[PDB]
């Protein structure tokens, strides 16, 4: 079982030790901080309310089997046990905090607060950052759900010039990453950020995560297709590659259907066997149903390029009303090795360049969408802006000299919209004078009680592209 | 509840459809693929063996939970019901595989076999790539522990070298890295592996999962001391640094403190604050309680460099054996913003230029250590090398033909020592001829038991330097 008392950074258990005296109140708050990423998606909080946050989440045993670990931990006995007991006693487990949060799926410019954190009982001063450590993992599927955002820009962006329109834009980036993360319960939380903004995904674990925490009309968030691998080809023998591309057609031809194809020789086999030898298995094929030739090495635009020169040959090509080439219906393109951001952006403008629409082409990824990612990408940062000490409030932030980027917000922070309907954050409690409309800031954790929650269907509209 | 139905890539579901007609066994390898990083560590499977695999994890709720979210899934009922109903009624839920793995803690050159998996059952052919998803994870632990290890190396080089010794060098790369991770689980998994290596640690997550799926002789594998963050400074007043200071030192006057000092002026507080105003506080600590600047801002190397002159000039430097400049023991230094491999390696040269001991230093990293680093960085694959189809072995492998990096091996593997004392992986059976030793990996799964486990002690034994 997760005990919270154990889900801190060490030192932050020595910090109740540290601040001055005579505080009441400590009140802190999320940002990306400002610097390719001028605005993120926040999406992901919920999650850590309702799993880690919520209910009875101090015990007798707990705080126990806390002093036991950090009495070893730290070879002294600095754990604050009678500010874990007070909690326990007086709330029932309940804790006593207070977590306003922007709506999740909103779209914020960098450098804005996101969220705040305030004690709502004076003797937890030292629990705000506490809790900032399980926090501050927001930045995760914050980033996530930011950067497949970036990369459906793109995909809109190109789609639109090729094509004229928009057509199957939800299902042009699948996610691949479930092998490539570092955890179970990293695959979920990432897979279901990546669903924010798009439908397809073989990270299943991401299904289960928005069913319980967020919640969809439509029976799954997210969908997949019969797809071949490596060992499904490879063991059928190198001399029988053939037969093995013409079982897997013929298993799934009533629905679409992805077949690597690079197994000996990616050009050979979209040349002469899908080309020559099993052509007739995929003329025959339905529009709802085409196969996917799936290239998985190589330069990815190189490759992509040459795959679509050789199918453009042995296929029936049309030209569109914007006058870029389109394969038949029946058969399509997926790109799912070594893809990110930058090498999408790289593939689909020499796509571009050499006259081929965005419609031919869906892309995958794994690593690139769910694990090349970090805290420092968004400049993701929960800093202490608000104190009361003696009695008097006092607006606290650090300054570093060598690195003015690292400057925090002071004083109490209010989120509006400004009347050009950008956002601004207001500092040093200036949010009060009514000179801006409401803050969009909502209570969404209150005292051990979630007080506001969304369903997925509000996050994704919120995330919306312009 | 964890479902293993549920816990792999949505296209293995439709696999067993794809393999040819009367496949009995297919047997799959784990490897870090060749072309730093020689040798990697082997971390982290008996975790995802004990946690994951073992014991009954099919049940009939759990056949139809998958049932009803594939339906949903693929819009089709691919989902194999039999197949899982089988493992259920004939096995009591046990997983009919067996996975045969070297030592945990072993130290292995790129390009060998690292683990093998096969099934145990001609009814479950297709169940040995059905969890290449979650023993594929394995690739987190495995390199957050090589790249742990990598940095470890760096950093004894330079001690031995600027000290004549390696005394702490255990304490030398401090775990930071719990906020900057993508979620809990991932938090542990990767502050176990880097426990592996060193002692140090903040990520407290680390130590419960070592206790439950390792063990060790000591009470706890890592530590942590009293540290100050921006917050219990700032809430101070920016007048009041001194205060902070003064406090939190006096506070922890017996133990080792951490105390950020870039919240406004680094260089100010080493020589005014620290260098002059509290120098009284400081020149009295024992030499088992000194006090840890931490500077945490600006150019890694320029700042440490410019603290360490600073320090040298306010305080009695002693010149050691080796003819390097050291601090006296009461007071040290740790830089813990923006360490990783790279600028670990530029620090420590730059120290040794100006003739500054390493014992003056130590490093916390927390993003670069256990979360920017991917699959791709050790060519971490799992691949098909054996099938038997009607009665016969059949060698398989990849070998793309843009990328004969991406080739496979071939046939049933095994792990041998060299008569020089080194590893070879020999292919298609060839161990069977005892040309060299028995084969080295360990029958570590075996239908639906572990059959072989190490303690955190004899992993770490493994794993040390030469
Ligand atoms: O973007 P990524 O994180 O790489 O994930 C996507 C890739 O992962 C899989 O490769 P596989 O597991 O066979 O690894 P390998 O290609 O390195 O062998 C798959 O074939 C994709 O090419
Ligand atoms: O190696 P990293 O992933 O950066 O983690 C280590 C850093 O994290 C903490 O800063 P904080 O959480 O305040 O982040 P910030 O300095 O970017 O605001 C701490 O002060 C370290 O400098």
């Amino acid at each position: 079982e997760f005990n919270i008392l154990l889900a801190t950074d060490s030192y932050k258990v020595t910090h109740y030790k540290q601040y001055p005296p005579n505080t009441s109140k400590v009140y802190s708050y999320f940002e990306c901080r400002e610097k390719k990423y001028e605005e993120t998606v926040f999406y992901g909080l919920q999650y850590i309310l309702n799993k880690y946050l919520k209910g009875k989440v101090v015990t007798k045993e707990k705080i126990q089997e806390a002093k036991d670990v950090y009495k070893e931990h730290f070879q002294d006995d600095v754990f604050n046990e009678k500010g874990w007991n007070y909690i326990l006693e007086k709330y029932d487990g309940h804790l006593p905090i207070e977590i306003k949060a922007v709506p999740e799926g909103f779209v914020i410019p960098r450098g804005n607060v996101l969220f705040t954190v305030e004690n709502t009982d004076p003797e937890c001063y030292w629990l705000t950052n506490w809790i900032e450590t399980i926090l501050v993992q927001s930045w995760y599927p914050i980033t996530v759900a930011t950067n497949s955002r970036e990369q459906k820009k793109i995909l809109a962006k190109y789609l639109l010039e090729t094509s004229g329109n928009l057509d199957g834009l939800e299902y042009k980036l699948h996610d691949f990453g479930y092998r490539g993360v570092s955890s179970q319960e990293t695959a979920g939380i990432g897979a279901s950020a990546h669903l924010v903004n798009f439908k397809g995904t073989d990270t299943v674990a991401g299904l289960a995560l928005i069913k319980k925490y967020y919640g969809t009309k439509d029976p799954v968030p997210g969908y997949s297709v019969p797809a071949a691998e490596h060992s499904t080809i490879t063991a059928w023998g190198k001399d029988h590659e053939k037969d093995a591309f013409e079982h897997i057609v013929t298993q799934f031809s009533s629905v679409p259907v992805s077949v690597v194809s690079d197994s000996y020789d990616i050009y050979n086999a979209c040349e002469k066997i899908w080309g020559e030898d099993l052509r007739h298995l995929i003329v025959s094929r339905s529009t709802q149903a085409p196969l996917i030739i799936r290239p998985d090495s190589g330069n990815p635009l190189d490759t992509v390029l040459k795959v679509l020169e050789i199918l453009g040959k042995k296929f029936p090509v049309t030209e569109n009303s914007k006058g870029y080439k389109l394969l038949p219906p029946y058969l399509r393109v997926i790109q799912g090795d070594g893809v990110d951001i930058n090498t999408l952006q790289e593939i689909v403008e020499g796509m571009k360049q050499k006259m081929w629409s965005i419609e031919n082409i869906a892309f995958g990824s794994g690593g690139g969408l769910l694990q090349k990612l970090t805290r420092d990408l968004l400049n993701c940062s929960f800093k202490c802006s608000y104190v009361v000490t003696n009695g008097l409030g006092i607006n606290v932030f650090k300054d570093p000299v060598a690195d003015p980027n690292k400057r925090s917000k002071k004083g109490r922070l209010s989120l509006h919209r400004t009347p050009a309907g950008n956002f601004v954050t207001l500092e040093e409690g200036k949010g009060d004078l009514e000179e801006y409309g409401q803050d969009l800031l909502h209570t969404v954790f209150k005292n051990g009680k979630v007080t506001k929650s969304y369903s997925f269907d509000e996050i994704r509209k919120n995330a919306q592209l312009n």
